[PDB]
Order: C-alpha cells, then structure tokens, then sequence
C-alpha cells in the first residue's frame, strides 16, 4: 500500500492520473520523482522548468555542479540527484527530443532507467516539448517498465485521449 490517490490502473504496474507532477510531488513526497531532463540538465521549460521552479532553482544549482564534474548525460540515460522539497530523489531521465532529430528508438532505453526503482512518479518521456507522440510514449512505458510507475499527465484533454485509446 502506498499514498498515491485517484490513479486509474492501466496494467499490473502502471497507473495514470490527470495531474500536475509538481503538485503531485509536493503532496505525496515520493521516494523518486522523474524529471524530463536534457543531457545538459538545463531545466528551462516543460516538466523540467516547472520542477526546477518549485525547488526555487536549487535543482539547477545542484545540476550545474553535477555537469561540471561529470559532463553531459547520454540520450536514453539518467542520473539520480536530490529531490529537494519534492521527493527524496529525482531521477533525471533523458528521452529523445524529436525536435532535435534524435532516434525515437532511444525512448525504450530511457524508460529502462525506471526499472532501477521500485516505485516512481513520472511524466511521459519525450512528450510535451520533446515532440514525441504521447500515446506512443505510454505504449513504450507499459511495455518496458516493470516496477510500479504512477504517471502524472498535466493536460486534461491529453489524459482523456490517453485513457480512451489505451489498449
Ligand atoms: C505531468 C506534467 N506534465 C507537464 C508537461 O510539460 N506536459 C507536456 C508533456 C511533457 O512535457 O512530457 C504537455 C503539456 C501540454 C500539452 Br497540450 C501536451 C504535452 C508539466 C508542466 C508542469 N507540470 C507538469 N506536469
């Protein structure tokens, strides 16, 4: 039993809710919140910009130190950093950005990072400003993640389409 409330169960291990991931994180304080990161951990917009704003820029400060030490992530890769006031940990995961020409096949590799964590709150990788089809992102998630994932979908119209079209 966990504290996530109001989610629709899609499969044995995947759940979904029309919600703002920032407000969901602040309420639940999950062990892991997933960020829709880029390889530079520049959290300027989308989910990343919103999550970073909620930490009063502390996420960006920590991220800049991480990059100065380690260099950029790989597309499809991840790193674990602090969750600040939102969660114990933040798993920064880099899905492919279609608006940069990146291979959509890397979306499966991106979701594989979730399997290193028993329970996560997450957005649909490569959705929103990353330019991929959210229906596809959801299919890859369900077919790749085996741990317990709670998906927060900001847009109500998109959430209804994702539910109504789910096989
Ligand atoms: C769960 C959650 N999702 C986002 C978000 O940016 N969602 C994108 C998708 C994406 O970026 O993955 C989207 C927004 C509108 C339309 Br129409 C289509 C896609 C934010 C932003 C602040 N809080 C958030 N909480």
């Amino acid at each position: 039993v966990n504290s996530f409330s109001g989610y629709l169960k899609l499969t044995d291990n995947v759940y979904i809710k029309n919600a703002d991931i920032v407000e969901e994180a602040k309420k639940v304080k999950p062990t892991v919140v997933v960020n829709a990161a880029n390889v530079y951990l520049k959290h300027g917009g989308g989910v990343a910009g919103a999550l970073n704003k909620a930490t009063n820029n502390a996420m960006q400060v920590e991220s800049d130190d991480y990059i100065a030490t380690n260099g950029p992530l790989k597309v499809g890769g991840s790193c674990v950093l602090s969750g600040h006031n939102l969660a114990k940990h933040c798993l920064h995961v880099v899905g492919p950005n279609v608006n940069k020409g990146e291979d959509i096949q890397l979306l499966k590799s991106a979701y594989e990072n979730f399997n290193q964590h028993e329970v996560l709150l997450a957005p649909l990788l490569s959705a929103g400003i990353f330019g991929a089809d959210p229906i596809h992102s959801l299919r890859v998630c369900v077919d790749t993640v085996r741990t317990n994932v709670y998906l927060a979908v900001f847009d109500k119209n998109l959430y209804d389409k994702l539910v109504s079209s789910f096989l």
